[PDB]
């Protein structure tokens, strides 16, 4: 541990689309892309110029990211996870995972218009 402050584009995806997001150190998660709702936006330029994407993980869990256009990439299925893994877990986390990848395959069948209609995130 050493403490770093000791030296002091075009839009790919669309609200409902099926995305694969890296957030922290958790692995390549099953996303749908979705608006903030304090910003009312699901894609905004970085201070750098970098284009960052808005993201809700399926889950059992209310998770959501604002994850760089670099570690989004298209979600066709969930055997596209091995060729993620070859690019490069608690019990909890791996049991949300495959509830994730569940609701994905279901949301795969469905039209972008219909994922929204049923997987967005609801916010009070």
């Amino acid at each position: 541990p050493v403490q770093p402050i000791l030296s002091s584009t075009g839009v790919k995806f669309q609200v409902g689309d099926l995305v694969w997001s890296k957030v922290g150190t958790y692995p390549w998660w099953p996303c749908m892309v979705s608006s903030d709702p304090q910003l009312e936006v699901h894609t905004k330029i970085n201070t750098r110029g970098a284009r960052e994407y808005h993201v809700q993980f399926f889950s059992n869990q209310p998770e959501r990211a604002w994850v760089h256009e670099k570690r989004v990439r298209e979600y066709k299925g969930h055997k596209q996870y091995e060729e993620l893994l070859a690019e490069a877990r608690p019990q909890r986390e791996r049991a949300q995972w495959d509830i994730g990848i569940a609701h994905a395959e279901k949301a795969l069948k469905m039209t972008r218009e219909e994922r929204i209609e049923q997987y967005t995130f609801i916010y009070i």
